[PDB]
């Protein structure tokens, strides 16, 4: 996260780390045997990481729980990252508490102008690599479809929506990626991709996960 404040321990506690041997990806509880994350995030071998603040150092309110099976999105197109969505489930539940809890799905879509909440352990430097220990968060909001589409021409799908400011300085990161954009107290996005990071008229790219619930709903149901 470029440009953006120490969150503070545990204040977003459906926050997860994946951990593959070290953080590699952020994603969100949804509830106590599933997390969602981006497609791009996928690797064998995940140990899904809760109630973290610095990943660096066990500080007493973490359940470190390996993942059971991870499904892709069916549609998922590494090329153009489009349906940049998988969902993990947990071995174990995880135990629910202050600390650790699980994020709502949204009920419709949201409006551009709607201010978020993005938080991760990626990057935070635009041009230079400085990787936190604790957890950053960002306030942005949803900018226009016509601003995300003349950011990027012929590279936005309707599964995906911008958010960020187009004066650069702020937005996700590598890091960041498969992490949570909450609007309303609702998961309305993923970490999915973006130009460099906190660019001029380069905002973020994001998952639209309004379009997913019931493939969300019918996969965990089933799993
Ligand atoms: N397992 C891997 N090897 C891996 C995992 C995540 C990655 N992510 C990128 C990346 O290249 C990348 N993820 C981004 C997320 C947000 C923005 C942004 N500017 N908003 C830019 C991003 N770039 N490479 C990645 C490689
Ligand atoms: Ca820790
Ligand atoms: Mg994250
Ligand atoms: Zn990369
Ligand atoms: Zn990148
Ligand atoms: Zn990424």
């Amino acid at each position: 996260i470029v440009g953006g404040y120490t969150c503070g321990a545990n204040t977003v506690p459906y926050q997860v780390s994946l951990n593959s041997g070290y953080h590699f990806c952020g994603g969100s509880l949804i509830n106590s045997q599933w997390v969602v994350s981006a497609a791009h995030c996928y690797k064998s071998g995940i140990q899904v990481r809760l109630g973290e603040d610095n990943i660096n150092v066990v500080e007493g309110n973490e359940q470190f729980i390996s993942a059971s099976k991870s499904i892709v999105h069916p549609s998922y197109n590494s090329n153009t990252l489009n349906n940049d969505i998988m969902l993990i489930k947990l071995k174990s539940a995880a135990s629910l508490n202050s600390r650790v809890a699980s994020i709502s799905l949204p009920t419709s879509c949201a409006s551009a102008g709607t201010q978020c909440l993005i938080s991760g352990w990626g990057n935070t430097k635009s041009s230079g690599t400085s990787y936190p220990d604790v957890l950053k968060c960002l306030k942005a909001p949803i900018l226009s479809d016509s601003s995300c589409k003349s950011a990027y021409p012929g590279q936005i799908t309707s599964n995906m929506f911008c958010a960020g400011y187009l004066e650069g300085g702020k937005d996700s990161c590598q890091g960041d990626s498969g992490g949570p954009v909450v609007c309303s107290g609702k998961l309305q996005g993923i970490v999915s991709w973006g130009s460099g990071c906190a660019q001029k008229n380069k905002p973020g790219v994001y998952t639209k996960v309004c379009n997913y619930v019931s493939w969300i709903k019918q996969t965990i149901a089933s799993n």
